């Protein structure tokens, strides 16, 4: 259930491919609540690869779905992230998650 809802300004063309290296401004959001994650607070923007799983689920197809200098905004559901098991001490089980994405990556 990935719903993408993207501010405009980008290219359109420069897709993700397996085997690439990204880098993603990503900002983590509660549904009703406060925020729990930010890339924007260490500054070091999350330098990761396309193909190996490392990523969550609706993170990731949230990935090949955007291109460069793109700014959407996932609603990842429960299911494919933590729902069933839920990440100790910070994310409840059957959470429905919201990132604010910038895609300014290289490759």
């Amino acid at each position: 259930g990935v719903e993408i809802e993207t501010i405009s300004p980008g290219d359109g063309r420069t897709f993700p491919k397996k085997g690439q290296t990204c880098v993603v401004h990503y900002t983590g959001m509660l549904q009703n609540g406060k925020k729990f994650d930010s890339s924007r607070d260490r500054n070091k923007p999350f330098k990761f690869r396309i193909g190996k799983q490392e990523v969550i689920k609706g993170f990731e197809e949230g990935a090949a779905q955007m291109s460069l200098g793109q700014r959407a905004k996932l609603t990842c559901t429960p299911d494919v992230a933590y729902g069933a098991t839920g990440h100790p001490g910070v994310i409840p089980p059957n959470a429905t998650l919201i990132f604010d994405v910038e895609l300014l990556n290289l490759e």
